[PDB]
């Protein structure tokens, strides 16, 4: 099948765009189960509009086409980044051209990287250190929880108090492409994902879990795979169990 974008309302004023691929994006171990992947981006429309996590260059064209069909790019206020990677730069560059008014919202360690990627541009950047919130209006107050780790110094979770959705980007996902938007049995895929991408940073995973533990969450709006709804509590417990196990191995 060809790559496409799946768009669906998920909450009040909230939609997901899942850019889908039935084959690996890279020749790397995280795709080695050969089940494809999705890259998930989100749109919250309050008084102000924010997008969360625009995908890599590979999905850029179909992403922007779908986004243009969903929102008026001249009405776009914020682009929130769950982390920073150079393979997203071309997507940011296209967004900037189409919506020159946008403000980038990121964890502090990403701010420098952004400005360097657009050196002869004057970027609007709003770094979030964890104290300040961002009000989109209509109740959509965003809380920011930086989860810096050696792998993702600018790792950031975002929580919408109105919908109780936590945007977790790399945390809690799975590399699997299917028709189902929401999470059942891709437990194997979530576990493999943890082992590929989370396990080497187990003490930081634990720190992240502690940070989010006081939140009332109805959905993990993850960066890859099905959105974690009903399996949220069980997956969170699994991440905790898998993390303490890894710590045993790490020591030897
Ligand atoms: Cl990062």
């Amino acid at each position: 099948k060809p790559r496409d974008v799946q768009v669906l309302p998920i909450a009040t004023n909230t939609k997901v765009l899942r850019a889908r691929s039935w084959s690996r994006l890279r020749f790397e171990i995280e795709y080695a189960l050969e089940r494809g992947t999705t890259s998930n981006s989100y749109v919250i429309e309050g008084d102000k509009t924010a997008i969360i996590d625009p995908p890599v260059e590979s999905f850029m064209k179909i992403y922007l086409e779908a986004l243009q069909q969903t929102v008026n790019l001249k009405k776009l206020d914020y682009v929130i980044l769950g982390h920073f990677s150079p393979n997203r730069i071309p997507t940011f560059k296209a967004l900037l051209e189409l919506a020159p008014q946008i403000t980038f919202v990121c964890s502090l360690p990403a701010a420098g990287d952004l400005r360097a990627a657009f050196p002869d541009d004057n970027l609007n950047i709003l770094p979030m250190r964890g104290k300040e919130t961002l009000d989109l209006g209509k109740g959509h107050v965003l809380k920011f929880l930086p989860i810096p780790s050696p792998r993702w110094p600018a790792g950031l979770c975002t929580y919408d108090v109105q919908t109780q959705i936590l945007y977790t980007d790399k945390i809690f996902g799975a590399h699997i492409c299917g028709d189902d938007v929401f999470d059942e049995s891709f437990k194997e895929d979530q576990r493999y994902y943890f082992n590929c991408l989370m396990a080497p940073h187990a003490i930081h995973v634990e720190a992240a879990l502690e940070k989010i533990s006081d939140l009332q969450v109805r959905l993990y709006a993850v960066g890859h795979g099905p959105l974690v709804r009903t399996s949220l509590i069980a997956l969170t417990q699994a991440y905790a169990d898998w993390s303490k196990a890894q710590k045993l191995e790490h020591h030897h």
